[PDB]
RNA sequence: ACGAGAACGCAGCACCAGCUGUCCAACCUGAAGAAGA
């Protein structure tokens, strides 16, 4: 019941460097076998 | 005072011998802990 233009990002601090990162990020990478 | 009387259709003998209730087959299909706590 709550009116709002986007969601809202949830970030996070790290140790002091204040760094905003969005929890659970990845890389793809592709390899044979 | 009977075409009569007397006379066990009876004795011995395994419904038995051989034979996989077996063969093939995936408990399998489709489906985020997010979201304003």
């Amino acid at each position: 019941r709550t009116t709002y233009s986007k969601m809202r990002s949830v970030p996070d601090n790290v140790p002091t460097g204040k760094h905003y990162l969005e929890m659970g990020k990845a890389r793809i990478k592709l390899e044979e076998l």
